[PDB]
């Protein structure tokens, strides 16, 4: 018995055709720079795996961002480096400019191009309907690119999308959780932030794929067009699935786990309940209606599906009528 296996419906075998060196990140050799080329200006944030600094390339007085990785996992460090180099130059992928050995932490410090990002809590309150569509398309370009290169981001969220709104410039960042997709490979479900975890992670289904990112993007889209950040506001990983079930309904959830022969954590027995699927119009009100269109709701409905295999791919999403009004490059 056990769970039914699953395959990505696009870019399924891209890594198995590439040279081993492309995805065998453990055997990667880092090309080092000079750490005294950079002067740290101010710490921008600290996470479980890194500290991020605004810095200045003191050789050309250029602003950069330095991400000093914590020595928690070495395999994870080579993984993020290899993925950043594999994806370098792709549309709206953050550009890894240099790698140095930080003298204090004695760990790799990644040097990125600088983005004049505005905080997403402040920025999302200002976005028009057109802005949301425009930036959603820009995010899709990055996602389709990394998916086409055999890589899933696995941490899509507003905090990991840097936007220079004055210049309409967008970069997908924090590739510290990204992984190469290998068909049939079972992955760690402790990825992404709670509010953006796909149902596959919440039901402990490990054989997921690029479509995880498309659920996370749908969560971002819902928060933007309905102006509720986050949209699924679970208090823990279990309540997170309950929050989703109160919107998408429990019948489709059971159909999803039945299709893949998944058994829910019995902890859900007394908290999941029975919920009908809600029409998206329940979340429309006077304060967000100018951001809601039939095209937006159809697009959101095709992202926020329990069955990861049924979600729009990034490429399919860019074909959606929701983006007909956006002027393309
Ligand atoms: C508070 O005022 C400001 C102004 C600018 C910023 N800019 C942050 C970033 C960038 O400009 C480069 C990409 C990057 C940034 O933060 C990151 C974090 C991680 Cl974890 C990561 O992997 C990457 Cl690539 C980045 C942040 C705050």
């Amino acid at each position: 018995s056990g769970p039914v296996p699953s395959r990505a419906r696009v870019y399924t075998d891209v890594n198995t055709h590439r040279p081993r060196e492309y995805w065998d990140y453990e055997s990667h050799v880092v090309e080092w720079g000079n750490q005294d080329d950079y002067q740290l200006v101010r710490k921008l944030g600290r996470g479980k795996y890194s500290e991020v600094f605004e810095a200045i390339n003191i050789t050309n007085n250029e602003k950069v961002v330095v991400k000093i990785l914590k020595p928690v996992k070495k395999k994870k460090i080579k993984r993020e480096i290899k993925i950043l180099e594999n994806l370098r130059g792709g549309p709206n992928i953050i550009t890894l400019a240099d790698i140095v050995k930080d003298p204090v932490s004695r760990t790799p410090a990644l040097v990125f191009e600088h983005v004049n990002n505005t905080d997403f809590k402040q920025l999302y309150q200002t976005l028009t309907d057109y802005d949301i569509r425009f930036y959603m398309y820009e995010i899709l370009k990055a996602l389709d690119y990394c998916h086409s290169m055999g890589i899933m981001h696995r941490d899509v969220k507003p905090h990991n999308v840097m936007i220079d709104h004055e210049h309409r410039k967008l970069r997908l960042i924090d590739w510290g959780l990204a992984e190469f997709y290998h068909p049939g490979q079972e992955y760690n479900v402790r990825v992404a932030s709670r509010y953006f975890k796909g149902p596959e992670l919440l039901v402990d289904y490990q054989m997921y794929d690029y479509s995880l990112d498309m659920w996370s993007l749908g969560c971002m889209l819902a928060s933007m067009i309905f102006r509720k950040e986050p949209f699924f506001h679970g208090h823990d990983n279990y309540d997170q699935l309950v929050r989703i079930a109160k919107v998408l309904g429990t019948e489709d959830l059971y159909d999803y786990i039945d299709k893949y022969n998944i058994e829910l954590d019995p902890r859900f027995n007394d908290i999941l309940g029975r919920h009908s699927r809600k029409r998206w119009e329940r979340f429309v009100h006077s304060e967000n209606q100018h951001l809601v269109s039939p095209e937006a709701l159809d697009f959101l409905d095709k992202l926020l599906r329990y069955d990861h295999q049924s979600r729009l791919t990034a490429r399919e999403a860019m074909e959606h009528p929701y983006f007909y009004t956006v002027v393309k490059d």
